[PDB]
């Protein structure tokens, strides 16, 4: 069970979340283990969790390694499309590249394009939302990225976070 | 449950099974519907299936529509790697690209390199076995590619079009 | 033998069609059962369409799987070149890509670029009407590709969503 | 309606047909008047004569022009794949930067590679039949080339320069 | 013998002439034949042309086929380069690809880029004037594409359109 | 502090490649946490090692990690090249893309790596020694890639094997 | 090793010309450059940002004009692949043009890599870092330092200073 | 009027015309002026030639300078094909290249392929017969490049020499 | 021997662009022999010139031929780096490739080299000053052509004008 | 300067063990490196190649380790552009692997470079005539010089001698 505080959103919708406290909320998902069972476990909460608070409305989930390697890939209701696999390999390599998530990523860059502010190919990057690091305690770099596509940009960083915190918050067992 | 007819793994494995033979176990993996549910039941179906008989094998599994888009993807136990990324492409690549199992591709060429038989680059398709179509009932043409790899290429081969049938199976 | 909605084709030029009415349109142009056979016939049928209703008018007409497999391809009057084929393969492109036609991504887009908004070269696709995904009953996913180059942007989206739904009721 | 002398695709597929008298039926290829409905005539005339002499067998069928517009496209039974499609390129490819049809050429090169002898990447270029000029009565240069993929290479020849010679008779 | 209308080519400068002019005029430019050494007459025609009319004035000329094999090339006088090379195969593949005399194309455009109208490059093709398509009497599609480069714009237009008209204005 | 086994490096150096010792070797390299300190710790460390048993020959080491972002290079005496750059890059990239060491997978290898075996082009993979997985107790995947080049490849990974297993303690 | 406040704002507000410029960098040089030089350089240069910095991921990097890597580290948590990057886009424009990445952003003003010195903009960086080690006995440098992570003027001003306090040894 | 040595040819056909000696033919091919003029009156000769010793046979021949800058191209009888200007392109790219024609440099290949030879893509480099430099009395190095294709090889390069000497030695007026 | 009409270098160095002109100064430039020595003899000409004239500037002198063999390249002082080459790479090529030197071809734009007025790349193709044309007394087209870089771009082009009418006479 | 016809045979039938070729190399070095030693050393190197070989074309290249090229001639007539990429192709081998390109052929006997060293061919050569010039007081190569034109062991020891012969001044 995860919930989309509102008000956060909405003052992510509305831009004026801080950098630095963006920054406080990623740094707030890391695991403990990361195992490929985690993986499919994480991978299939975070479907569940889309599929409640976004029924009817097609999600793309993704987890893959800082190499590429795709550990879990789904689709949440079925309208998706090809374009949705360009927006998770796009804002995936800019989380990747930077350390950040490309939600954090794109406030940074404000009006001014990545190819001026970063100089990157934007075919290439992606600085809307969903893309969001997962942190390993002990590890200082993370284990995997998590990427999610298709709702409303501040939703799919949202959603990525609260549920990477819900998520590691249940093994409080 | 799904269970590998040891018989016909053993034949495969020896080369004995003929492409009119291959194709018809092939043409029987169909779905009458397949929705995004589909891919996801039909996923972690096989997902189970792959760890059930081949415990402590990592194995990657792939749903892919004909034009690329990944439904589903993962990976049944540790140890799996970038390069069953890699063997995912190529063989989904070869099966979609020439209409069989990138399997039964493998059977025809035999011995042949792939820039000799098909004029392909090898870097790119894979002629090992593990990549089935999903055909379709009311068409011609394939719902989709259903990508095994990790196993012996026989098994990655076997165990697609069992899981597959198998699945197909299940209806009321 | 199709007849366009003079006040349909004015609705879509001026763009008063919400998008909810344009996927409304399109989610109806469907069929059961896709064969070889089936897109000969469409594609025989809507080549007569359109030379019918635009006599003079050099119209290119395909179909395609979403992996890019050409079952259909003609050109109507003797107006027709390479460029009708470059056109073709990039609204084609739009469609498989995205959810939908080349003319509702054309409208999603307005006045930013390919390039700004959807974040792809627009050398590579196109945003303008004419490329239509054959759905399938019962799929959640396209069968194929239906594109329509050469007539007004709103015509050749029109031809096509007319044609699919009209062809549709081939039933017998 | 159209016939095979079995006589013939037996010289062919033994390659006992010397050059010059390839060049000689391919030379007698020629129409008078090629237009937009040439074109469309000249395909489902072969598509008719393919299926009526091949019925079980996915045969694809190209006309382009030389510089690769593309006039008409079909397939003729349910089998047909990408894979045709490039066939289709590389056989085409090569009618036109030769002088000849791919199987003309397919001949003039034996047992040496493509690479070795003609100095082409065969992923490129063909050299199979399939692929035969339609040239022009009075200019020296071909209007077009015809395309078929899917028989047996020397069969794919012959059904092409048959149904040219044929269909030049369908003068009125 | 061939006189530019001093009237049409200051109309051209000024932008003054209607696409339906233009094309009218491109339709005329016709031959019956186009043999090998109807491409040698034609260019030396031409050559000839040039510099009775532009005496001093290096110019270079092109005759090739769609496909992109060249019949004839020269240059007329002193002082040409390399980029006469590019402006030609950059204005020939605009008029092969599209249809129409690179003149006509750049009429069509004005003031956009071509990058912006017809999605394309630009370095690649060029829409200034000076290839005109040569056009076949028993067919649609052109026999190849004359290319003048190194006067003005409308001149390297003109004199293609003009000595293209007049040589095809000699027969008995 | 590290000190290399001579018996071993004999078994290595000719046929003792059983895999799955040379996997229970590597499975044994991991560290329990991992940073930039770390990174740099064990840099450093490494560097010392070889200049202690391989004095004179010049070494490069590097840790980079999964996405190849570099942490740590070094070389340890003159006459090293460019060429040593592409040979890290190379093997470090075989080890990434696969299960297992580069030298692991060069002994699951007597055939040409370009489309023999695995389908990869030898320019841009190498299957000799030198590159071992840094791994993580907490995750079935590894932290970063450690590569060692310009010994004999299997000095280069012994080298690599021996000082991961020792940090580790120690 | 402390930079000075009063140049650091001088290098900000760009009011720094370019002999000056030139000046300081044509001032860092060495005498030995060898192996364990450039470990010596680099350490000493990574405490150092340590020391002024102690918040702060700095990745440095010290390469041969051919691309030969002898030096490379990072200073803390929070370093990313995109270090390298600059590190590769920076000293890019040192190697090419002979003097300092912020040297040749000072030189470029306002203008686009562009349309002023006619390069991409992707591939070469013009923010200071990369300050070109430099030879006594030579026309030509040994090597190129190169830092980033520090914004801008300090990336450059660290490196060159360290060079010089190092340089005195 | 330009008539081809037999014995020369066949003599070549056979091989074993030394290298010293192929390329003491070639040195000879030069000319005084190199005029635009000059290039069409030297195509059109080659192309009269060629007509004549070679009637109903098509043939290619091509004069480009060392930059690219292409001034004569014609096509002889009219069975000629794209083909023709990759092997003109390819030629001549040799020939330019390594400053010998290109049968002289296919005689040097021997066996053993341009690959591992040159170390050349054949692709792009075609040490077969028909390039041959356009020389220059008092240059060192060559006006222009002379290519013909679509004879036997060891045609087109005598052709080549033959029509490059015949027509150097009219401007005995 | 060669000097540089301080006056000639003011109408450059603003307006006095006419292209008659300068291509009537162009057409100026050629020699009746053109041999590796002579190459080697303009290339040392004009090494000194430059170095008398510009004493401490760095600057770049080549001489290729229309299809890149490169005859000479030399230098005239420290500080001279890689970039010269690419200028010289980039404004040999725009000489080559059109009719006349670049700088004239400069002139002949005040627009967008990469599409606006030419349809070429800035990046592959310059049109600041330097490159000139070698003439040949017997050839409506160029022997080779002359490259200077690293002064102002008139005073690139006058030099290479001036050392080459220079060399022609004595 | 003159060959040691001795020497250049035992070079050609390939006994000179890699030990005793790192030593011949390892001699050539400078002490100043400038633009004026540069072109000393290459003008030197040309009239050299003029003596012994008068009738052969040779192209002459010194260039820095990051390609900026220093110094270029030709010998006499009858150079060609493939000159210019053997120039690339052997100086890219040096820079690259730390010794001469003779060197590394010998070190590469029978085998395609591509197969030992895995390399491209049409990149890297490895025919001699490459010879890195080397510094005192450092570790790291000056610059590359290399000749082409002379076969290959020649190519090899004239760039050799002449480094050495140019060493004593």
């Amino acid at each position: 069970m995860v919930v989309l505080d509102k008000k956060l959103l909405e003052r992510l919708t509305s831009r004026k979340v801080p950098l630095e406290e963006l920054e406080d909320m990623e740094k707030r998902c890391f695991l403990s283990t990361f195992t490929y069972q985690d993986a499919f476990d994480l991978g299939t909460y975070i479907r569940n969790a889309v599929k409640e608070n976004f029924p009817e409305k097609p999600v793309a989930i993704d987890i893959s390694l800082p190499n590429g390697h795709c550990l879990f890939r789904t689709v949440t209701y079925g309208g998706s499309a090809l374009d949705n696999d360009f927006w998770i390999q796009r804002k995936k390599k800019t989380a990747l590249r930077f350390g950040h998530s490309s939600f954090y990523m794109g406030c940074k860059k404000g009006d001014k394009t990545p190819e001026e502010k970063f100089f990157v190919d934007s075919k290439e990057y992606a600085f809307h939302g969903g893309a969001v690091l997962i942190q390993s305690e002990r590890s200082d770099y993370p284990y995997a990225c998590l990427t999610i596509s298709g709702l409303k940009q501040e939703e799919d960083h949202l959603m990525a976070v609260s549920s990477l915190i819900a998520f590691a918050n249940e093994s409080l067992e």
